């Protein structure tokens, strides 16, 4: 036997860094849990217990806040390039960094109408992620994305017109409620390495809130014929409005919400265009995925 | 042996309910999760397996989303006060029913700087409950709470002038992050029945309203010297504001973030004035409660 | 406004320990979960910001440390009584300490069909846990219990014969599949201290033993008329086998398997005498608690 | 823009099925919870709102149940590759079914030393999983797996000799604790459809065991040099003990326990050979991976 592919390092790292404006006393946290895994010539640890390869994951620990320290750690497909770059410059024989950073809300509160200086709410388990895999001689490819954006609409949703066979129940319907946990990802060009991520900087934040925008408006104002539908308009806007995007993946589960019906009763009416209580159901789930690209 | 107390019925009921203004078209969700537990003279069907005393669980959940098409689901406290009522007077054998639910947000989308008239986002995990126990001849107690309220300030927090003995290794500090998630009940004077609940009704969302703003404008504008003398700040200020109320009860955990000192790298310094960079602690927390009442 | 309750302390402390027997080189470990907090004298850190009151819940979590150190870690019953009396002994203000301890399973491995000496699996999220009450002048109060053990059984489950009516829309069924998380707790005749609490510790694992024998004996045993026809059967027998407790505690969900009727599908037939397929529900779930004591 | 991949089902279908022997009165459970996803010729549903191609997620549910009636459900990647197969023929313009199975533990209860004929336990929230990837012309590629599986070493575990630079502070050691979590996963060679999978059958369980049973035998013997080299060990003796295995590949979190150091109390000694008492960490946690295959 062999070893084909190994990859090796340490997860679950939180961070927090706080910068503090001296001139408005204006304190901004950032708070993020990293992993950083890392690829080269590292074989031998596993088939000769040579631990001489191993950069420990103690270490990598170590690494990631001291370059918290020394970097913006925003936007974090930044510090997530930079963080890459530095594992494969540094040691000879690690040939790939794999970074994954998820980035939790910290919304400064307002209190009585204005922005408190160093105050802050978790307003939702939204993430802001991102995938930087940095490859000697390759670049830097990075994916970005938001996960557990939750999201309904008690109408403007149908699904009709679907196959139908002996295997199948479930009713058409023109009016439904459409709920879903948006997990949107977007792929960027593959950069030449850090001095071109450095050039893009600014793009990064707007691109984030150009999908999350586009995402909520495509969902709320979309008559919805489908999810399929639905998610194919939000990915065809974002790749519009962005051209360093190659490619972008939605993957939307479908929450469904069935109508009871309560007619056994008293005859009372609960289903259709009276239907007004409803039972959320926890599993199973509608799954859709798409990725999205160029002509 | 004897049963010395039974209680039963069914929990994680998951219920929402859309009303529809015909006029302006606006729809508003709502989503719940109920627990309804019964006790009375039910002893027989735990000793002499006797059946005939349960009303089944799954009629429980019946009664349930019936109950919420033919009334309001909102303020809670009176949904569940309408619930447990119904249970002690239609059943001449069920004497206490104990309802508890859990609001879930749904808040109104803003697309354009508009409301959307039908599309809502999960705005964070925060929740509003309740805890309605209705017992015949005692009338209906209420606990009202918001709990998931998650806040850090960067700063404006101490802690120094605590107890010091041989197990004691925490350093006096001036200036600390403070982070907690908010659990917050306020208990409601007994109320005699259903027709004086009702008569209250637009003191529930009020106070729920003040205990939240109570909750982060002392958070945000405390000088903390301990969680607490800031909880106790909060609690009083409830207090003062709903006559109806008996008492407050918090419970904050305090949630470390630790100085991480990287002045072993290079003299990097990362402590005390110089602290940039923490790491968040996930375990173990302070836990700290209080109960506060009137003169 | 007046403190009318209060306590506060360290919660969620991980402690392992490894005991090594140098005769046979075999060593045990215990892995456990600790929370402890106090109460007595300190109002005045709520009201005054006197923090000369508080003994820090980092010295607790030192504390709850040093004293594993120095003492045995089980049964948990003792271990919990050595730390509550630690603290008000030690302590002048404080007079109560409370105290939870959740054991989590490391099994020694069978390796061979032998013993491993230091090799072990979790076997299982099923739980060991207690809750000792340390209050001055009171003595100590000792509830144990098992969490998390989940059962299930294929037939001889029956539920016919309750109440039925405008509600009612379940079916009686004189065979079902029953299975539920078994929460088991039984409370000990109130001890004097620390010498009474020791000279009862072989107690302690014969009755966390037999109560857990029982469970599951009288689960698999039971032609079950229902969930509490069951749960007392078991209640009763743990009392009769062990005086020193005073009260026997189930709460125990119903955790529903439904039918799937297949029948639209070529006449295919699996419900009653039939049922071969079943839709494991997440909930709702039925929810049956009884406490059992002495005539 | 243009879809370039897209797939599309039904996640998280709990499903249980009971088998009886009647001669004996023995009966079995199975649980699992079933994902089906499907490709094929389904773009115009995402662009051009034509629903005529979409097998509706809710009758890819009712499949999985019908199926489910008609056939085995063990082994899983049998069952898979029914379920699999089962879409492709059926459907002209799907070309592909992705199958996931997580199977779920129900261990037959001994009650006094004898087998249990009807109840069981879930010892262990230990899984076995496969993922099944039926595509039309290629084949059915089966990847099987346990994961879950929670262990903990007390000694004979080392970790010395590794890299040592200005980014590194953790201490050489040649006894410390291993604990982890083991993801394992055997990937069979192709095969060329349902017939060849029927044809190996008995393989699925024994390899099955094998591969547990070389996990808890290595992790348990060997004196680890790390991580990286225990998990190879693994691996080679899998694909040692069966050919039609192609890869192995290991997921491995360094779960880490930090002595923890008491001298400040009272020169209390619980470091190096001293070390009784140790905090489990939480996070983070080192992350391993490898996987090997044939020369
Ligand atoms: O087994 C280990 N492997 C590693 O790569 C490592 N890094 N720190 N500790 C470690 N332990
Ligand atoms: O065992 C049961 N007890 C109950 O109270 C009940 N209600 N529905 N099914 C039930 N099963
Ligand atoms: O606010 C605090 N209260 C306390 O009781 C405590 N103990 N350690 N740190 C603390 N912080
Ligand atoms: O939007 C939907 N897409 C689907 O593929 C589907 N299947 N059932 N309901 C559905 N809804
Ligand atoms: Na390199
Ligand atoms: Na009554
Ligand atoms: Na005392
Ligand atoms: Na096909």
């Amino acid at each position: 036997s062999a070893v084909k592919a190994a990859r090796y390092g340490k997860d679950n790292v939180r961070v927090y860094k706080v910068h503090k404006d001296e001139k408005t006393g204006v304190q901004t946290v950032y708070e993020m849990t990293v992993c950083v895994l890392l690829e080269g010539e590292i074989e031998t640890s596993y088939t000769k217990a040579d631990n001489s390869v191993i950069v420990a994951t103690d270490s990598i620990k170590n690494t990631i806040y001291i370059t918290a320290k020394q970097n913006p750690v925003t936007p974090p497909e930044l510090f997530g390039s930079i963080l890459g770059t530095h594992f494969i410059e540094k040691y000879n024989h690690i040939h790939a960094a794999h970074v994954n950073i998820v980035c939790h809300r910290w919304t400064r509160m307002d209190i009585d109408g204005k922005p408190h200086p160093h105050s802050f709410i978790r307003d939702s388990e939204e993430k802001r992620n991102v995938q930087v895999d940095v490859v000697e001689g390759k670049g830097i490819d990075i994916k970005s994305s938001l996960s557990g954006l939750t999201v309904l609409k008690s109408t403007n949703s149908q699904f009709w017109g679907f196959l139908r066979d002996e295997y199948t129940t479930l009713k058409e319907t023109w009016d439904r409620i459409l709920s879903t946990d948006v997990d949107a990802t977007w792929q960027w060009k593959n950069f030449s390495g850090l001095q071109e991520v450095r050039s893009h900087v600014p793009k990064f934040d707007a691109t984030w809130a150009t999908a999350r925008e586009v995402t909520l408006k495509t969902f709320a104002e979309d008559n919805s014929a489908s999810v399929q539908a639905t998610m194919y308009k939000m990915a065809e806007q974002i790749l519009a409005r962005q051209q360093l995007i190659e490619t972008v993946e939605y993957s939307l589960p479908n929450k469904h919400y069935f109508e009871i019906d309560l007619s056994w009763h008293k005859g009372l009416q609960n289903t259709g265009k009276n239907a007004e209580v409803f039972a959320p159901q926890s599993d199973p789930n509608g799954l859709i995925k798409c990725t999205v690209g160029r002509s």
